[PDB]
C-alpha cells in the first residue's frame, strides 16, 4: 500500500511530461512535417501513412483508458476487476508504440512514395531527439505502472 | 442503478475524447484542407459541400442535445420523458453520420468539381485515419449510451 | 413559472451553441473571407459592405442586451418593465438580422464593386451552410425566448 | 441609491463590450492593416502616425483610470473626492477620441505619406462600421457615467 | 500608513499596464519588427543588438524582484530590510531603462549594420507611440513607488 | 528553519522566471529559428543537432524531477533520502547545459552541415543575449538551491 | 506618270514605318497586353476578343495584296486590271481597321469579360499613342495610294 | 502557260503568309499555351497530345516537300512525274489539317486529362482567331495549286 | 560642292550613332522602365503619358522625313525645294525634343498619377546619362545639318 | 550518275529539315526541360545524363562530317577515299542515335536519380512526337544518302 | 608605309575583340548587374552613377570617331589633317576611359548609395575578369594605333 | 603544298564546331549556372571565379590570334615569320585549357566559396558532358594546325 502511493506520484509524472511534451516538444504537429516536394496531399497523405495514430494522442488515449476504471470503482463505493483493466490497456498502448513508429525511436528521415507523390519523397520529422527521450519517459513510466498494478493484483489473490 | 454510473463515466468519456479529436487530431479542420488548385474559392466551396456540418459541430451539437433532457429534470426538482429525448437524439446524431460522410469513414481524397473549380480536382483530407478512429469511439458510445437508456426504458 | 425554467434552459442552448459558433464555425472571421482580386483593400472594403455588423458580434450584443435588464431587477431586489426590455431587444435584434443578410441565409458568393476593387470581383464566403444552421438555431431561440417573455407579460398584466 | 446600481451595470456593460470590441471586432489591429505598397515600414509607420493610441488600449487605460478612484475608497475602508476624478477621466478619454481619429468614426481609408512611403500611398482600415458602432456604445455609456456621477455629486 | 494603501494601488496599476502592455501594445515583439533587407540572420542579429532585454521582460523581472521580498517578510511573520531591497531594485530596473533604449523614448527607426547583414540596414519598429506612453507609465509608477518605499524606510530610522 | 524559507521563494521564482522565458524570451523555439538556406529539412535537422532538447523542456524536466521527492514526502505523510534526491538531480541538469549548448552562452551563430544540407550553412540564434540571461539566473537559483539543502544536510 | 514615281515613294514610306511599328512600338505584342487578374486564359482570351487580328499583321497581309498585282503584271510582260485590285485591296484593309479597333484610334483601355475571367476585367493597352500615330502614317499612305492608283487607273480609261 | 504564272506568284505569297505566321502570329507557339494548373510537365503532354506536329512545322515540311520534285527538273536538266508528286503532297498535307486540328478551326480551349494532370484541365489557346485566319490562307492557297496542277495535267 | 561632303558622312554618322543608341543605350525602351508599385497598368500608362514617342521612333520617323526629298529627286532624275523639306523636317523633330522630354535631358525619375495608380509614384528612368548623351550627339548632327543646306540655300 | 542528283536533293533535304528541327521543333533545348522538383542542378544534372549530346548537336556534328571529305576533294582538283568516309560518318552518327536515346523514338518521360535530386525525379521532355518525326526524317534521309554512297563506291571497284 | 598595314591589321582586331565584347562578354548589360536589394530603381540608379557611358558604347562612340576622318579623306579626293583627328579622338577616349572607371581595370564590388536605395548596397558587377582583358586589348590597341598614327603624321611634317 | 589543303579545311572544321558550341551547347554560357543559395552575387563571383574567360571567348581569341598573321602576308603582298606565330599562339591557348578548368573536362560541379557566399555551396555547371565533346575537338584540331605547320616548319 506504500505502492499505491507512488502510482499516484507517477500517475502525475507522465501528465506533466505529457503536457510538456504535447504543447512545447511537438507543438503544431503536423506544421513541423515537412516533405521536399511541391505536391499537394503528398504531405497530408505521407503524415497519414506514417502517423495513424500521433504519440500525443495515443497518450491521450492511453491515460483516458487508465483513469476510466479508476473513476468506476468509485462510483460503485469489482475493485480487482478494476486494476485487470489498468494493466492490460496501459500494456495494450505499448504494444500500438511498438507496432507503428517501430520501437520507441523517432525517425530523423521516412521516405514516402504514396500516391499524389509523384515519386519517393524525403519527409524529415521535427525535432526528433527531444520527442524520443519523452517517449523514454512516457513509456518508462507506463512500464513501471504496470508492475506496481500487477502487484497489487496478486497481493489480493494471494492473499 | 448500475446503468446510471456507466452512463456519466461513458459521458465524461466521450467528452475527453470529443476534446482531443476536436483540438489537436482536427485541429484546424478547413486550414488543413488541401486542394490540387489555384482557384480562389474553389476550396471553401469543396469544404462546404463535403463537409457542411463538420464531425466537431456535429458531435457539439450532439452532447448539447443529449444534456437538455437531463437538464429538464434538474430544474423541474417528466424524467421517463426525458430519456426518450436522449435516445433519439444521440440517433438522430448517429443517423447524419452514414448519410454525409459515407459511413463513419474519413475519405482520404474527395473530388469536387463546384462552380468555381475550372474542372474536377483533387482534394485530400487531412489525418483520416487518426479522424476515422475517434469517430468510431464517439459513435461507438453514442450506440453503447442508447443501450443503457433503453434497458432503462425497458425496465420501466 | 414552469416555463420560467426553460427561459433559462433556452438562455443557455443558445450560449454553447454561440460559442461552437463564435469559435469553431466562423472563427478567424475575415481571414476565411476570400476574393479573386490582387487589389489590397478591396477584401477589407467588400468585408465591411456586406458585414456592417457580423452575426457572432450580433448575437454577442443581444446576449449582453437580453441579460442587463434580468441584472437591473436583481439590484432593486420594475419586474414587469425589465420582461418588456429582453423582448423588444431580443426581437430587435432579429429585425437587424433580417435587414442584413437578408433572410436568415448565408451567401455562397457576394458579387462587391466597391472603390479599390477595379471592377467587380466574386468574393466567397467560407463554409456558409454550417453558419446557415447556427443561425437557424440562434434565430429560433431568439424567437422562442420571445413567446415566453411575451407570456410572462401577459400573466401579469392579465392576472 | 438607484444612481449606484446603473453605475455597476454600465460598468459591467461597457466591459463585455470592450471585450467583444478587442478580440472579435479589432482582433489583430495592425495585422488587419492594408497599404497599397511594397516598402518595409511604410505600414508601420502610417499606423504609428493614424493610431498612437490604439482605441482598445485608449478604452484599457480608461477602465483602468476610471476604477482606481473606486479602490482608493475600499482600502481607506475622500469618497466625494473619488467620484471628481471618475468623471473627469472619464471624459479626458472622451476628449483624445474626437481629437484623434477625428471623431467617433472610423475611416475607411486613410492616405500616409510618412518618410518609408516613396509618396502618399492607400491604407485601408479593415472593419470601420463595425468599430464605428463599438466606440458609439463605449463612448455612450462613457457619456453617460458622467450624468449619474454629475447628478450624484449635484445630489450633494 | 494611508501610503502603504497608494503602494498596494500603485502595485496593481503597474501590472494592469503591463499586461495591456505585453499583450496589445507590443504583442508577438520580434514578428513585429521589420528591416529592409532580404538577408536571414541580418533582422534577428539587429534585433539582438538594440534590444538585449525586452521591456516586457525587464518589467516582468522588476516586479518579480519587487515582489520577493514582500514574500520574504510574510515567510518570517528584516522588515525594513525588505524595504531597502524593493527600492534598490526597483531602481536598478530604471537605470537598466535608460542605459539600453536611452531615455524611456521608443525609437522609431535603428540603423543596424552587424554581421549578417550587407550594409547598414533600416530596421523599423513597429507601434513606438503607444509603446511611449506605457513606458512613461511604467516607469512613472517606478519612479513613485520609490518615493512612498523611502518614506515608510526613513519613518522606521527616524522613529 | 529559515532555510526552507528561502527554498520555497527562489522555488516560486524560478518558475516565473522560467514562465517569461518560455512564453516570451523563447516563444515559439525553433519558428524563429533561421538558417541561409532553402533545402526542405536542413533546418529542421540543424536545430536538432544543436538542441536536442531545448531549455525550457530541460528545466521543465528540472522543475519535474525535482518536485517528486518533495512529494514522495507529502505522501508518507525518507524526507532526508528526498533531499538527497533534489541535489543531484538539480545539479545533474545543470551539468546538460555546460555540455550541450556549450557553457550557459547562447550561441549568436551555429554552423551545422547535417546530410540533407548541400554544405555548412548559416543558422542564426534569435535572441541570445536575452536567452544568456535568462540561463543565468535559472542557473544561478539552480546553484543556490543546491545549497540551502546542503547545509540542510550537514546541518544533519 | 510623275505620280508612278510617288506611289514608289509612299509605297517605301509605310515599309519602313511598318518595320519601325512592327519592332520598336508594338514589338513582342501580347507580352506587353497586361489585366489586371490571376485568372489563366483570361488574358489570352481578351486579346483574342478586342485583336481578332492585330494591325502589324493586317498592314503585313495589306502590303502583300497590295503587291501581288504588281508582280501578276511584271509576269505577263491586265495592266489596268492590276490597278483595281491594288485599289480595292488597299482600301479593303482600311475598313477592316475601321470595324475592328473603331476609328484608327488605340484604345488605353480595355474592358473584357470573356468566359475564363470570373467577371469584367480592366485589360491595359502597352504604349497606345505611339501606335496611334502610326496608324495615321499607315492609314494616311494607304489612303493616298489609292488617289494616285485610281488616277492612273481613270487615266487609261478616258484616254 | 498563264498556269505556271500564279503557281510561282501564290507560291512566295503563301511563302510570305507563311513568314508572318510563324514569326508573329504564332510566335513561340507553345510559351504562349496556358493551362490553369501547378503540375510540372501537365502543359508539355497536353501541348504534346493535341499538337503533334504545329502548324507552322507542318507547312514548313509542306512547302518542303512541295519544293523537290520541282528541283529534280532543274538537276536532271520526269517533269510530268514531278507535278504527280506536287499535288499529291500538297493534298495530304491538307488531310493532316481536317484530321488533327479538328478542322481548319483553331479550338479556343482543349481539355487534356493526361497522365500527369490531376484531372481534367483548362487549357487555352492564345490568338486562335487569327491563326485560324492564316490557316484558311495557308490552305485556300493550297487547294488553288491542286487546281492549277491538274488543271496542268487534264491540259496534258 | 565640300558641302555635300560631310551631308553624306554626318548622315551615316548619325545613323551608326542611332543605331548604338536603339539596340544598346535604350535596348528594350519599356522593359527596362521601373516603378515603384504593385498596380497592374500603372506602369504601361505612365510611360505613355511622359513617352509617347519614344527617342528611337523619333528619330527612326526624323531619319525617314529627312531622306524622302532626297529620293524624289533621284526618281524625277525640284532639288532646292527638297532641301526646302530637309531643313522644316529636321526642325521640327528638334522642336519636338525641347516640348516633350522638357529640354534633350534624360529624366533620372518622373512622377505619375495616371489613373490605373493608387496615388502618385516613383518611376525611375534607366541609364538617363547614357541616354542624355547620345540626344545631344542626335541633336547636335541634327542642328548641324540645318546649317549645310541653309548655307547651301543661301548660297543660290 | 542520275544518283549524284539525288544525294545533292537529299543533303539539303535533311537540312531545311535540320533547320526547322534546331529552331522550332527543339527550340531553347534545355529550357523546355522541366522536372517535378525544387533543387537546383537536379535539372542540370538530369539533362546531362539523359542527353549527353543532343539530337540537334549530333545531326549539326554529323553533316559537318558529311561535308568535309566533298572538300577535300574539292581541294585536290581520293575520289574514292571520300566517299569511304561520308559513309562510315554518316553510319557512325545513326549508332550514336540508336545507343544514346534508344531506337530512334523521343522519350515523354524519363526518371532521373541522379546526385542532386533527393530521390528518383520525373522529368518531362517538351513536344516529342514532333522531334520524333524530324528524327524519322533526319535518319531516313542519313540512311538513304548512305545507300546512293555505296553503289557510287561499288561502281568504281567493279568498273 | 609598311606601317599603314599593321593600322588596317590593328583596325579590325579591336572590332572583332569590340563583337566578342560587346555579345558575349558584356552581353545584356544591365540586366546581368545586381544589388542586394528590394529597392525599385535603386538598381537603376546605382547603374547610372558607376557606368554613366558603359564601355561597349564608348568603344562603339570611339570606332566610329577615329573612322569619319578616314572618310572625310576619300570624299575630298586635308590628309595630313584627318591623321590629327584619329589620334586626338582615339585618345581622348582612353582619357574617358580613366576617368570613369578608373584604371582599366573592372570593379567586382561597387557600394552604391544613391537615392532609391535606402542605404548604401552591394552592387556586384558580373563576369569582371573576363571583361578586363577585353579592356587590355581594347586599349593596347587603341595605344597602339596612336603610335602609327603619330608616325606618319611626322613623316609627312618632317619630309 | 597538300599540308595547306587541310590547314583551311580544319580551319573551316573548327570554325562550324565553335559555332554550334558557343550558340547551342554554351548557348546563355552563365544564364544556364545554377548555384544551391539565395545570396545575391554568390552566382557571379563564382562564375568568375571558375571561369575568367569563357571558353567560347578563348577560343573567339584563339581563332583571332590564328589569323593575324596569315593576314600580315597577304597585306605585304615574312611568311615563314608568321607560321612562327600561328603555331606558339595556337599553342598558348591550349595552355591556358589544362591551366583553368583542370584539363579539357568540364567540371559537372564545382564548389565556391568567394567573398559573398555565406559557406561553400553547390554550383551546377550545365551540359558538362556535351561542352566536353566540344573542347576534345577544338583542342584535337589545335593539336593538328600544330603539326602541319610544324612539318611545313622542318620542310623548310
Ligand atoms: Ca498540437
Ligand atoms: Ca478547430
Ligand atoms: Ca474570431
Ligand atoms: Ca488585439
Ligand atoms: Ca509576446
Ligand atoms: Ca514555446
Ligand atoms: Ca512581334
Ligand atoms: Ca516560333
Ligand atoms: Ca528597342
Ligand atoms: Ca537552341
Ligand atoms: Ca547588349
Ligand atoms: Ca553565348
Amino acid at each position: 500500500s506504500i505502492g499505491k502511493i507512488w502510482l499516484t506520484v507517477l500517475f502525475i509524472f507522465r501528465i506533466m511530461i505529457l503536457v510538456v511534451a504535447a504543447k512545447e516538444v511537438w507543438g503544431d504537429e503536423q506544421a513541423d512535417f515537412v516533405c521536399n516536394t511541391l505536391q499537394p496531399g503528398c504531405k497530408n497523405v505521407c503524415y497519414d501513412h506514417y502517423f495513424p495514430i500521433s504519440h500525443i494522442r495515443l497518450w491521450a488515449l492511453q491515460l483516458i483508458f487508465v483513469s476510466t476504471p479508476a473513476l468506476l470503482v468509485a462510483m460503485h463505493v469489482t475493485y480487482t476487476s478494476s486494476i485487470f483493466f489498468r494493466v492490460i490497456f496501459e500494456a495494450a498502448f505499448m504494444y500500438v508504440f511498438y507496432v507503428m513508429y517501430d520501437g520507441f525511436s523517432m525517425q530523423r528521415l521516412v521516405k514516402c512514395n504514396a500516391w499524389p507523390c509523384p515519386n519517393t519523397v524525403d519527409c524529415f520529422v521535427s525535432r526528433p531527439t527531444e520527442k524520443t527521450v519523452f517517449t523514454v519517459f512516457m513509456i518508462a513510466v507506463s512500464g513501471i505502472c504496470i508492475l506496481l498494478n500487477v502487484t497489487e493484483l496478486s497481493y489480493l489473490l494471494i492473499r
